[PDB]
């Protein structure tokens, strides 16, 4: 037992593996969203810079949660990084809507964890969740949401134009 | 022979002629694609901007070669600078299409001259020709497909707005 | 095939992006070490600094090789990354070590690459790998390499007071 | 017809047309005089930045006849731009020689250029030649004049003492 | 075997260790024409500091080949630094043959070290010597020749003032 | 005989070119001990770094008795620059006593030519040989003595951590 712990649940910790796997493996999705628009065939620079952006963010989240487990006094144990679902994203309305997608299942996770730590009497975990990653889910949900909206009403996937002109006007 | 001259082998020299030569062409090519986008009946003054530019850039590329060519002991025999393929080049898509075969061209042409300075074991032309002209090409020619498919997803060339709003928001 | 392909080898491009993969496991591999050192029984701040910093510099490795993929025309194909292969590194002498052998590990995947390369006669691909890849990975090993010896010749990992002043005096 | 075109007659289109040939072809003559002095075995320094900027302001005139033609609503038609005369220059006093003959011919052109505009009641035209040509031509056969006096009563080309005290304290 | 050592053959090794000599000797050549210049009855005040930055700059040569050595894990060898072959280097048009002769000498001994290592497959030895050394070898050349012409076309050595006036203007 | 040569005995000159060539012996030395520090396998950069100074200090050294030896209207004979006695230096306690014997032969040498000075009644000679070596010398030993001193009482060279401090602490 790790001399500064206390009050944290094996559950706990377990859970918060969990989560920096998630969080590790929304990064990497991020990352082939980003490679994806920076294809020639697909050209979409600022689309490319809103998902790297988005990768980098998610790594930073695995590494607080890191960061987490050991000021409890937790071990940290990593797991594989499981490939993306896809290689091809196929369109930028595409790769918001299983962005946000995405956004939505590390939000369920973010809550599951949270009910745990509540039922587990552990206020600093229920504090660091809410603190640090509930309102950033729930602000990164309603920006995808908003943007998926605005690429339908302009017509995307099937206007070219509309995907140039959001990843100009709103990405730029 | 000149006092310099060192590991210098005279197919070299004169396949550095040879790319003196088409990088003067590309230039004039480039030039006529900017003019054809300042007349009043095309009017898309970004296009001819870029154009303008690369026109520039390649007229400094055959100056480094000219440059290349004394500093190795060669000498610099210069030829006719063929006038362009067309005169009318018909939109902004198609000119960006030419310019992408032209830029792949002369990519070909500098793979083929590294080769001969790796049979011909010149070291100095073949590191100069990687540090100074191939990253060049292969940014400029996934510039210009980025360019294309852009144009190409928008409407190009059907839509004149296309091309009025690439104009503005990437070449500009 | 992409409109931008030109002297691109499918072996070259399939190499690429096992190379990727390898530059992503390191990534994260340092991370683990980074954390390890971040451990309250463990507690030495500037190792887990350093290796948290070759972390990210081992991911914007792996980003490079993703846009030259695309800059060429290639395919990214990700894979699962692979979790390290200790979750305890036991000291800071021996992460060093595992450290060395992981960039030793990465030197010989990138020069089998760049003997690809020259078999396939692609300098472009040729001069990317000499110019980014090739001078850090010696600089990174004889950086690791200085690094274990001072440790050895300290006491590590027998001297806790050796590692301790090796934290505070060179990585700190 | 050009929505744009008044008073602008086809003769006058087609001499702007051989002068922006003419023009081109002056800045390869002198493109050629530069780098025969970058030689090694020539070595004049301020005598090659001489001639490049001639060759380089030769381009701009060039390009300033082109706009010209677009801003009258004529069609830009070249040529081939044909080698200069002489691949060595032999002398800096030759060159120079070279250079004054060669700017009284562009003058030449632009006096019966002139003449033609005169002849067609063409104002503009008149005007535009008088103000970015004319007297730019004049100063430039003054400035040729002086330098080939200045050498000849130096002793070139038989004194390379005085070329190179030339080179040092005129051009330099 | 050195711990960082990895694709680094022994004939690489000693051959570095011949070019650090090679480096070494031509520093002193320097040195030796410098303090020449510095003579009373020779009197050129920058032909001596254009010499002793030389021999400068080709001790910081050597040291920069024994920085590659440890880097790579070889282990450094010195030898003697002979004795230039001339006390009396008899005029600036002379040293500068002389400095000329020894420059090509040395790039000689570049290539035949390139030749190896590309013989080797050590692609990190051959770039180190393209990007470090063959386009300086090949600008000192072509600088020395461009001395050297100058001075034969102003009557050195015969024209004391022609050494006197180059000393000033070129060097100076 | 030199038209600025006065009261400039030929023992002299002689002894002059003899400290010459120990001068730069002493700096090839310096040189040979700072690459040895600078090995993956000794790894002490700060003592790297000291002899390296040590070793441009003794080329100026040199070029000083150079510049003396004209100004005086004396001939400069260059010999061969030995090798150091050895390649391996074993420790940094090691390497200071070396450079502290080595010092203090440099002294004893121009104690010599300070004794032959003063009985060819060379008042110049006898000054400069004070004013620019003779405290240079004492102020040198007196230093390498407290290196080894605090070496020795660290525990060096038994004591990698002695050694270790003592390059950051002392010669960081
Ligand atoms: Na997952
Ligand atoms: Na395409
Ligand atoms: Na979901
Ligand atoms: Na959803
Ligand atoms: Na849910
Ligand atoms: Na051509
Ligand atoms: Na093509
Ligand atoms: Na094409
Ligand atoms: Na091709
Ligand atoms: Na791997
Ligand atoms: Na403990
Ligand atoms: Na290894
Ligand atoms: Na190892
Ligand atoms: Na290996
Ligand atoms: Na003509
Ligand atoms: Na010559
Ligand atoms: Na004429
Ligand atoms: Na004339
Ligand atoms: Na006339
Ligand atoms: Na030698
Ligand atoms: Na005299
Ligand atoms: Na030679
Ligand atoms: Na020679
Ligand atoms: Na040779
Ligand atoms: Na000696
Ligand atoms: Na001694
Ligand atoms: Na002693
Ligand atoms: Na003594
Ligand atoms: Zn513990
Ligand atoms: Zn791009
Ligand atoms: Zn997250
Ligand atoms: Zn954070
Ligand atoms: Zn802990
Ligand atoms: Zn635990
Ligand atoms: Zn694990
Ligand atoms: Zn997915
Ligand atoms: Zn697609
Ligand atoms: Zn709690
Ligand atoms: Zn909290
Ligand atoms: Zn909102
Ligand atoms: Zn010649
Ligand atoms: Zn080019
Ligand atoms: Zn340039
Ligand atoms: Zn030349
Ligand atoms: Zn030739
Ligand atoms: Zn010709
Ligand atoms: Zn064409
Ligand atoms: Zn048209
Ligand atoms: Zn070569
Ligand atoms: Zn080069
Ligand atoms: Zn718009
Ligand atoms: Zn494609
Ligand atoms: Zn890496
Ligand atoms: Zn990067
Ligand atoms: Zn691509
Ligand atoms: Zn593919
Ligand atoms: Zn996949
Ligand atoms: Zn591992
Ligand atoms: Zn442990
Ligand atoms: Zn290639
Ligand atoms: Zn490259
Ligand atoms: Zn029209
Ligand atoms: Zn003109
Ligand atoms: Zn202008
Ligand atoms: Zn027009
Ligand atoms: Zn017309
Ligand atoms: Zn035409
Ligand atoms: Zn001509
Ligand atoms: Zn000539
Ligand atoms: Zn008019
Ligand atoms: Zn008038
Ligand atoms: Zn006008
Ligand atoms: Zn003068
Ligand atoms: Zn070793
Ligand atoms: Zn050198
Ligand atoms: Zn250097
Ligand atoms: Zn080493
Ligand atoms: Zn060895
Ligand atoms: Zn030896
Ligand atoms: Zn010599
Ligand atoms: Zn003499
Ligand atoms: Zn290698
Ligand atoms: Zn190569
Ligand atoms: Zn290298
Ligand atoms: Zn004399
Ligand atoms: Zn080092
Ligand atoms: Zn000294
Ligand atoms: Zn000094
Ligand atoms: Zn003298
Ligand atoms: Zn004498
Ligand atoms: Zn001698
Ligand atoms: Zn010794
Ligand atoms: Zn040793
Ligand atoms: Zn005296
Ligand atoms: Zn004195
Ligand atoms: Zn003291």
């Amino acid at each position: 037992t790790s001399q500064v712990r206390q009050n944290y649940h094996q559950d706990s910790e377990a859970a918060i593996n969990r989560q920096i796997n998630l969080e590790l493996y929304a990064s990497y999705v991020y990352l082939s969203m980003s490679y994806y628009f920076d294809r020639d065939d697909v050209a979409l620079k600022n689309f490319a810079k809103y998902f790297l952006h988005q990768s980098h963010e998610e790594r930073e989240h695995a590494e607080k949660l890191m960061k987490l487990q050991n000021q409890r006094g937790g071990r940290i144990f990593l797991q594989d990084i499981k490939k993306p679902d896809c290689d091809d994203w196929e369109s930028g309305l595409n790769a918001m809507e299983c962005a946000l997608h995405l956004e939505k299942n590390v939000n369920q996770s973010l809550l599951e964890l949270h009910k745990l730590a509540t039922d587990k009497n552990d206020p600093h975990l229920c504090d660091f969740i809410e603190t640090h990653y509930l309102n950033e889910q729930v602000k990164a949900i309603k920006e995808l949401g908003d943007h998926v909206t605005n690429l339908r009403k302009m017509g995307a996937p099937e206007s070219g134009l509309a995907e140039y002109l959001f990843d100009k006007h709103t990405l730029g």
